[PDB]
RNA sequence: ACUGAAACUGUAGUAGAACCAAUCGGGGUCGUCAAUA
């Protein structure tokens, strides 16, 4: 098949990583309201990712504290703007179809995440 | 159809009385980290 999409890239950020992702926009879609609680959760989540490694990246370390050869995941090296959840930014949404609606539980920067 | 003269706006009086640059804070301490395939 062919599709349009956005490439979601995070760096070679754990050792087994081979492939980035392309969010296939072409085919099917569901718009859901972005509440303040979701966006403030994202801010708290991404500030966590950034602050916990501030000492690491100031030391000039290039990757995770116990996984050599990996490289910092994008949201960690990204600036304050990554916390902001601005228009057109890409996320993973944790979703379930409870009560007959697509409930969005949380927004996450990676598949297996903080 | 003759300019008056001569005479220190000086003398006495404290920009001061009162008010705390101060109140709280052990130079301390432990769990991961990372997201794919």
């Amino acid at each position: 098949e062919q599709f349009e999409g956005f490439v979601y890239k995070t760096n070679k950020n754990i050792g087994n990583k081979h492939d980035e992702r392309v969010f296939i926009i072409d085919r099917e879609s569901i718009e859901i309201p972005l509440s303040r609680d979701l966006r403030r959760k994202w801010r708290e989540l991404i500030t966590s990712y950034q602050e916990i490694h501030k000492k690491e990246v100031d030391r000039g370390d290039t990757g995770p504290s116990a996984v050599n050869g990996a490289v910092w995941s994008r949201q960690i090296i990204a600036d304050e703007s990554e916390r902001n959840l601005s228009d057109g930014t890409l996320c993973y949404a944790h979703v379930k179809k409870e009560d007959g609606q697509y409930k969005i539980l949380n927004l996450y920067p990676v598949m297996i995440t903080r």
